């Protein structure tokens, strides 16, 4: 898919907070990174926004297509980061650092987690996340608009669910 395409599926992620849709605007992800969460990258960053990766996502391959494609800052520091990729190993330390940045975090299913309520009328999900990220979503400890906006990619697929969201467990 072209460019518009993949902006207007993160759009209609955003405005409407865990629907998922599909973003595929290159054959193949630059592995780890899987194809939405590369789709986003081509979709947002550019010159100005740096981008921090996660140790289990920062390699020279993906360090070298990102640079190519994007031209985008690769910061060694979370605390740099417009956008930050992690996977689900995010530390609090980081997730912390990142407030906000848009997180673009990499899980291995959008689904057989533990139920959440979401709000802001009500759409029920269930992507497996790590406490730090739920503990954030749930408490909500950052005043507007100093948290993170957060993106779930899972292969093709993603979920957004901004700062503005409120989430429950339950
Ligand atoms: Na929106
Ligand atoms: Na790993
Ligand atoms: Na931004
Ligand atoms: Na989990």
């Amino acid at each position: 898919q072209d460019a518009q395409h993949s902006f207007r599926r993160l759009l209609k992620a955003m405005s409407e907070p865990g629907v998922i849709v599909a973003l595929h605007q290159l054959k193949r992800g630059w592995q780890p990174l899987n194809i939405a969460t590369t789709s986003v990258l081509l979709t947002l960053a550019d010159n100005d926004t740096p981008v921090w990766l996660s140790t289990p996502l920062n390699n020279d391959i993906v360090n070298q297509s990102l640079r190519f494609h994007t031209n985008a800052p690769l910061v060694s520091q979370p605390e740099q980061a417009t956008f930050a990729v992690t996977d689900e190993a995010i530390s609090s330390e980081q997730l912390n650092a990142l407030s906000g940045a848009t997180l673009i975090l990499q899980v291995a299913s959008l689904s057989g987690g533990r139920m959440l309520r979401l709000t802001g009328e009500e759409r029920m999900i269930a992507p497996q996340l790590p406490e730090c990220i739920l503990h954030e979503l749930t408490e909500r400890p950052h005043p507007f608009p100093l948290g993170i906006d957060l993106i779930l990619t899972c292969g093709e697929r993603l979920l957004a669910i901004p700062r503005t969201t409120h989430v429950e467990v339950c």
